[PDB]
């Protein structure tokens, strides 16, 4: 049962494939350390102020050595970078939380639409695997550029916090600066409050026809003890973040849920940097991905005679049962119908499915649509949109047009979607759209413009596609380096198997702050 | 052959009521999304129906054409509507088009949930277009004139009709159940195929007074524009059976008016504006939504408004505490609430009023009224403040007398129902019939049992 | 929107088709008269006792000209007919119910394997049908020639009456003579019992060292009085049927329901005895019935072009919403797909499913199996198996092989299967079977013209509708005329069930 | 609290009774090897073909040193054994399933009235003990005596099939040879068809107007490749089970359970052979069979003093908590009352059952009828008709009429019943029957004398364990020693059967 790798760890092909990849790490991570770099500019200004800078609330927040994973750090890039966020799922005190931190160290919080998009984003996490959120909140509120594009829509969020607390799943907000306007109202649909002592400020309008200090229209103290907006009063962050601890600590969280061995792979991680080959239109056996990733490197294979280029079989990882679909070539009527029967078949078995894509699309032709592309298309499509399985999506490669959709893309509600930076995300490949608008067009003429359409389109598209573009529009939940597929695989399953297991107390109308 | 609006007075049953929706969607934002949609009936049965307009530049699907599609299918699966779709169809699709399946997801979730779905293909339907007819249950395809094929033409060489013809599908493929002579005759069998559900059958068994007032003379109620604190219990007068209205707790806030009224027989629960929301007024809406959810009575909100009430007052007295409570209620009731934008709707004050993204079942916007995140008011002063202090009236007081009336002008109904923050605007005067429509949907819906399957009815 | 029939209405193939048909029926109905004959000849000893004869109990129990569907009157024809009971779904005071009555005026009563596969199925049609059970019993015991063969499985009899009850399907039983041994516990699992004084004995052992009478054993006085078996104590058969009617008139039965127009069709429903081929290895179009039972003869054909050799479509039958299945043609891979697909979409809108069956079964060859007919042909199965809507199976012709299966014939459970007088049901036609008889043992001189061609004659027998409703893979036969009344009927039993609320409880009703 | 036994360790009834148990062990254990001696003498045409035997594929599907039960092995004994069928509960992976093999080593697989029957009782017993079927199939087709009589009722099979996939059950299903015909179906309604290359064909018709290769028509590569009705393409016999065990053990099928330590008995099982009286007419205390399989051989007596010849009490079997309800004696209104109220409490306490036969049936005579024998059988006919908690079946001795019944025997539904070898079950005693076929014949010269205990000597054939085995009237013979880890077994799979969660879905798995 264990797969035979082919692959040439001393060799020409690898050594350029690694090459080409720790390039694309190296670019993506430089791009992080950007990001950090520019809120270390604040540092002094936060330290006048007598604040620790986010990602240092974070640190004490979070538990020493626990795994923290991050969500979505890039998100909307350079679109008007994290989003005005930093958020992940990490451990507050022995209790898996949905971690979020308003990004003050820039802009002073400021909230993108791409802002919007992982709040709401990360809210549908923590309501699909219920976790805990907690916030530490302190932000300008959103870009005022952006009002139409976000005013209406940015309701949702608050909407999802209401709709939270009634599922019974607890949020708790820290307070530690300004939360103005609109924003008042996520501290105050949030169940549990804590307000930072002078720095800390809650209204729907600031001082700027009344007079007033900020402190007395809405500051900390005013809400601990005069409105009743919050139930906890901390003296500075550290104290704050003291608290959300103790908060987290105190709820019999784990409590609730029932009480509940495995080989590594016989092939390390590492080489997974090698795997992908440099030249992108190289094809190669997804299986050799599936080796590094699967315990003891077994895959059961399904249904490999019927159709070889829609890839599907099990494997465990970590211990966690699961079915993988993946692609060597594109999907084909038989491709899709096996895969259709996969997923109901997982379904059936209660078992994970991991889809890793690789996919250029369906085939196309006058025997593909006799044989039924569409109807089988479609039925996988269904299969997919319709299991209430979790579905781990990991882009490793193309994810192309309908092939995005059938292999459980962003819009298909993957519980978890991270990308690959060597991945490619389009509605199709440039060259084919470059053709494409040269033969409706050479109709609808000068050759060279036909050439010139053609190519341009093509670099166009094929452009766009990076990882980096489809990160930043939230297309993913995040890049990764390929040789953490396997530890995140397991993370991303240890939080599913919990979130099945684990019951919640609903109520009605969500906690009422009385 | 026919044309879009040709289809469809066809489809529908002559005479029966016919309510559409965001016929302004993406107005100037390049109209109507690419599609002609609504409420209307079909043998005797309420459908969201749908046809691809053409006319307008070959129909597309953009930025608004995505968001039109979901809300639709939104609309379609909390009311419980057979969606009835006559198709026909690259400037945005690099950009739309991983969100963009999200209406081929929840086609697929509509068809598990029991709601069937009837698509006629009167032309083509390419590349993703394709799944649409593919990903719903029963499919009519027009001889000669539809074609569907994940590639056209467009390195074999093929005929188009040789590759994904109607008769290709109908008679090869197994993509398609029915194959229509001509436009006509897809329209036709469809009514057929509608008519021959038992849908009406799945529902169990079941008089008023008509307001006092004629509501024929309505054009001259509201000013102008909305901003002003005029009277909601005005409208109220005009929709309300006997015109009467019962006012809940006006004794303790007249700002945030509340009350129960009958429209049509059906009981309702109205929560209005005639100024902003204190903390008495949020407090107060609470807890009649709560009695609303309690006594199972729907809830309409007649937006006027210009946010919550501001102040170090209102601050002491809890207005996040209540704005946040009435937020609760307002997303976590499970009653049928219908919004009705009449005048002013600004900041918190539309979330909290169920504007667009508190899901209210139905939202439709007076001509007259006015979808902002704040006022040219407060436009001016932010605007000022963050260049000022981030030392003359050059540079502060110019960007007030300029900003305010920006944005105090410019602020469009318009505007929102092109970027879909309501399901259309609809004429003052018919605000009684239409609210008397949506809540006999809603209570159709209410009392419809349907048929879930696992994964969708597989078209083998 | 209408079919337009093509059978020539003052036809000569149609008076032909006319006269073939109405000689089946008349044959079967024929062979139902001879059972009631020799049940008839004892009404002396019934007259004597002062007892009315199992009809005559039957047609005062029933309502008034309300309709009356007797299930399996040709039940063991030969197999040594009717099992011994005579049983329906009729009304009793306005409430729809599974009557029965034991046949006492043959062989005095008296049960065998076909007798308990009748019951067993009588059972199943309540549980399914929310029928309250009415009884009316008589019997003695089984034969004794299978009793020691059979009395294992007979218990599942009993195993239902009590599940029956917990389900709460109320059993209304009147004793009118014996029942005795196990059959003590008919009586014994129902839950409201009357007993005909003077006529009526319960007891584990009659007579035959204890000496008693078997009135002093377990007459109906001992029951009604001492140990309290019983619940009511009638004068005599007519008194006890009285009884049974107040008992189920005085049920809150009917209250338990929600409350709740149509055209009929263009084509009188006697032209349905010359529809099919006098030769049946004529081939017919199916739309041809459906046109004489589909209101306005309306019928929307569904993916026909794909493949016209499996029909399906959607009809009204008096109002009724339905989806029909029939056969033009063996089942093909694309037949299949397209069957299952129809299943699913009519289990979506929640429409009842018509299995009309004409077939011969799949379509063969390696085309047909290189396009999936075995695994298209399971998924009509599962589609068929699992779908919750009522199916109701007529068996209008041909009923061969996995054909049978994939139609929603008896191993699939339809909730009704009725079949038509020229139907034929077997594992292939006796032609099919003779050569392949021959070819497999003809390479393992003269033989194989005639071994081929006498099998042939042989499944002929194994395949007339007769040795199909003897062995209860139908629930009758029924005239060709009353298919859209039938279908009616039945429609209205399966909706007013999907509709009714039952009270469940632990361990059935107990008599302490 | 323990139980005394006064049976002599070192008697000479011990010892009698000892010698005669074994005999009968001895007896079936024999037959046993005799139809596995019948499949031996094929290992040559086997090994030709290059195949593993049925039992070498079950053994090596099976974990090592697992515990494994097998099920009806000698079914249909001589009723044309085994049925074609070797089945059992064991272990696949760590994964508990119901584990069959067609017997293509006797009469090449094949499948009778007999197979029809122990393979809806299969069925059953995965679908109430939730086990995932995994089958390794040869038959070809079924009797070609019986086919035409059977196959309406056959398709009952494929409708379970289609049920079990809906259940969230999953059947894998190894094609070792040829499933063709109707029992293309058998893989067809399975959710993973592993497919053995060479041998292995599966089609609606074989070659017997077209001409094609078997292998064109169905084998391995065209099932895998082309129509996809297969998943899996193994080698060789050896390959497909080993691919059955690795699908099996990918599943998180044990992961979906929750989570969760005994004495021994004081006195030896082995001494369970030496407990029955070797003359059956002698009576025993059943208490001494409770003394060896209870844990401390500790009793809790219920109720004894109401009626002592219908024994109910409480014990555990390797810690498992059971109420026991055994006969000592004719079944007395007292007794039924009795057994009816503690079955009702063992449902209360959620105590499983079980039921140990030594039963002659009903008390009789005026008394037993005026005290309510019929009211009273009847409530505990329904209380085990009825109740949830589990409820085995061990016939030890008597099982005749109404008590068979009373007792939960098959009809009755247990969810599992073995009988010992000694056992008996029969409508009656054949002495009871020769008199009363005297008596009641005898008033309707020297024929008396004769025909009496002429018919009580037949009826002692329709009456050893090997007519009721072979009927499926239990679920096979055992070993007496084997009582305690049998039910200890049985415990184990009802327990985690109760707890398990299944994903359902509407219409099966899809093989698309």
């Amino acid at each position: 049962p264990a797969i035979q790798s082919e692959l040439d760890v001393n060799g020409e092909d690898f050594a350029r494939n690694r090459e080409a990849m720790l390039a694309a790490v190296a670019g993506f991570r430089e791009l992080e350390q950007k990001v950090l770099d520019k809120a270390a500019e604040a540092r002094p200004k936060f330290e006048k102020r007598g604040q620790l800078l986010p990602r240092e609330r974070l640190a004490l927040l979070l538990d020493p050595g626990a795994p923290f994973l991050e969500l979505s750090s890039l998100a909307g890039y350079k679109l008007h970078a994290g989003g005005g966020i930093i958020a992940g799922i990490g451990y507050i005190a022995g209790v898996r939380c949905l971690v979020s931190a308003s990004n003050s160290a820039i802009k002073g919080g400021t909230i993108s639409p791409t802002g919007l998009k992982k709040t709401l984003r990360l809210q549908q996490i923590a309501m699909e695997n219920k976790l805990p959120v907690v916030t530490l909140t302190e932000s300008g509120g959103a870009n005022l550029n952006y009002a139409a594009e976000i005013f209406v829509e940015g309701a949702r969020g608050f909407a999802n916090q209401a709709r939270i607390s009634a599922m019974g799943i607890p949020q708790v907000t820290v307070v530690h600066g300004s939360s103005t306007a609109g924003g008042a109202y996520q501290p105050g649909l949030s169940d549990y409050v804590v307000v930072v002592r002078g720095k800390a400020k809650m209204f729907l309008a600031g001082p700027p026809g009344e007079i007033a200090s900020d402190e007395e229209l809405g500051g900390a103290e005013l809400h601990a003890q005069v409105a009743g907006t919050a139930e906890y009063l901390a003296e500075n962050d550290a104290d704050g973040v003291r608290l959300a601890r103790e908060i987290v600590g105190m709820l019999p969280w784990n409590a609730q849920l029932p009480a509940r061995s495995w080989r590594e792979p016989l092939y390390p991680v590492e080489e997974l940097l090698g795997v992908v080959p440099a030249d992108p239109k190289k094809p190669y056996d997804v299986r050799e991905i599936v080796a590094r990733i699967a315990d003891g490197s077994e895959f059961l294979d399904f249904k490999n005679e019927f159709d070889g280029q829609t890839v599907c079989g099990h494997l465990r990882i970590e211990g966690h049962a699961c079915g993988l679909i993946g692609n060597n070539g594109p999907i084909t009527p038989q491709g899709a119908a096996k895969a259709a029967q996969f997923i109901q078949l997982c379904e059936q078995s209660n078992t994970p499915l991991l889809f890793l894509h690789n996919t250029t699309g369906f085939m196309v032709g006058t025997e593909s649509e006799r044989q039924g592309v569409i109807k089988h298309g479609s039925k996988m499509i269904q299969a997919v949109a319709n299991a209430r399985v979790p579905k781990l999506t990991l882009v490793v490669g193309g994810s192309y047009g309908a092939g995005n959709y059938a292999m459980c893309g962003r819009g298909l509600d993957p519980r978890f979607i991270f990308a690959w930076p060597n991945s490619r995300t389009a509605v199709m490949g440039g060259a084919q759209a470059g053709k494409v608008l040269r033969i409706v067009t050479e109709e609808k003429a000068d050759p060279k413009m036909l050439e010139m359409l053609e190519t341009v389109t093509a670099q166009k598209l094929d452009s766009q596609s990076t990882a980096l573009y489809g990160t930043a529009s939230l297309w993913d939940d995040g890049l990764v380096d390929p040789r953490d597929s396997r530890r995140l695989l397991g993370y991303l399953l240890d939080i599913c198997a919990e979130a099945e297991a684990r019951p919640l107390k609903g109520n009605s109308f969500g906690v009422a702050r009385f």
